[PDB]
């Protein structure tokens, strides 16, 4: 089997992509961010706390034929970002772009924090990363693409993030067509659940490219790409203006300026960021500062491929036995 679905920002600055996700009997069709950081699919339900949602569409166990209580499970989550939610389980089948499985764990939701209620773009999210992350208790669950992983043609999904633009999701196989040259395929570490590599360094602009190996993952979830604050200081250096600003908790730079690309190592190749990737607009309506796409990871502990990078490549996710990343141009 294949499935394949289409991906939207759900902004005009990318802040996240929102994925059609077919849950239930009959479907219930809730937009959700797919999330190779994470590994719970939970939704938005007819169960999250009234106060807390505005705008998103609930999925509905009660209402689908296919709906099951995992009696007793419970799940609480807490992301980088500061934000959580936290319910109980049901299973249910689930299909996205075609591709369905049945006896998925859908985490339904009793409470999520403000940034969740706040964003009526996005139902839940599909956790991509290894199962080990699961937060169900005291059962951990599989993700969607473990659940999946044995019914498709190739143990693999690719992702395909557009700037400004839709993109694309795809589940057992590689599309030969979404992307230019060849891919570049590196090594992944599972030993903290994420998909974990390690760059062979970077380049600033036209610059020379620096021999460095970062370790870091990547992560669909996370909007920004987050380095070590050497290589952040050295891109920002090259902006006439730029600064870190306590203040607003980050780089910041003149709206008036045009940003150098970012380069960063796959193995010998290479995937060039344009600068105008790494453009997060002002820092507040009218405001003349803008807000980089490059940020330090310097106070999270890990270095994060986010969609500022992962939106220049092709990306396969490859779950086979030795898992593994590639990356292609496109």
């Amino acid at each position: 089997s294949t499935g394949s679905a289409t991906t939207t920002p759900i902004d005009s600055l990318d802040d996240a992509y929102i994925t059609p996700v077919q849950i239930g009997t009959p479907a219930q069709t809730l937009n959700l961010d797919f999330d190779t950081g994470s590994s719970d699919l939970w939704v938005f339900s007819s169960e999250t706390t009234a106060s807390e949602v505005d705008g998103q569409t609930i999925y509905t166990p009660s209402k689908s034929t296919t709906a099951k209580l995992l009696s007793g499970a419970t799940w609480s989550i807490s992301y980088g970002d500061g934000s959580s939610s936290s319910g109980d389980v049901y299973t249910d089948t689930v299909s996205v772009g075609g591709l369905t499985v049945t006896g998925q764990a859908v985490e339904s939701a009793k409470k999520v924090s403000s940034s969740f209620t706040e964003d009526s773009t996005i139902d839940g999210l599909l956790g991509l990363a290894f199962s080990t992350l699961n937060t169900v208790s005291p059962t951990q669950q599989k993700t969607f693409f473990d659940n999946a992983k044995a019914s498709l043609d190739s143990p693999v999904f690719t992702a395909d993030l557009g700037y400004h633009a839709p993109g694309t999701y795809n589940f057992g196989f590689i599309d030969t067509t979404a992307y230019t040259g060849s891919i570049t395929y590196t090594a992944v570490s599972t030993k903290q659940g994420f998909w974990e590599w390690t760059s062979t360094g970077y380049a600033v602009g036209s610059g020379t490219f620096k021999s460095t190996s970062i370790d870091g993952i990547a992560d669909t979830g996370t909007t920004l790409l987050y380095l070590p604050a050497t290589v952040v200081s050295a891109y920002w250096a090259q902006v006439s203006g730029a600064k870190s600003s306590s203040s607003v908790g980050g780089y910041v730079f003149p709206c008036s300026a045009t940003l150098p690309s970012f380069t960063f190592g796959v193995g010998s190749a290479r995937i060039v960021i344009p600068g105008d990737y790494i453009d997060f607009g002002p820092i507040s309506t009218g405001s003349s500062s803008c807000f980089g796409g490059i940020q330090s990871s310097a106070g999270i502990g890990i270095n994060i491929f986010g969609d500022v990078a992962l939106k220049a490549a092709f990306v396969v996710f490859n779950g086979a036995t030795t898992p593994t990343l590639g990356f292609a141009s496109k």
